């Protein structure tokens, strides 16, 4: 399944949001991301 928001994770500074891949990996709406997923240190805090 392609993600619906069409974004690469990439922290959303509105209040702390996570508009991309990692939104699917917080909300348990998708449990894998074999995708462009260069490990970012701030992503390590909220996903693994």
């Amino acid at each position: 399944r392609l993600v619906e928001d069409g974004k690469y994770g990439a922290q959303d500074d509105v209040n702390g949001q996570w508009n991309g891949m990692v939104r699917e990996l917080i909300d348990h709406k998708a449990d894998l991301a074999v995708a462009p997923l260069a490990i970012t240190y701030v992503r390590e805090k909220v996903i693994d």
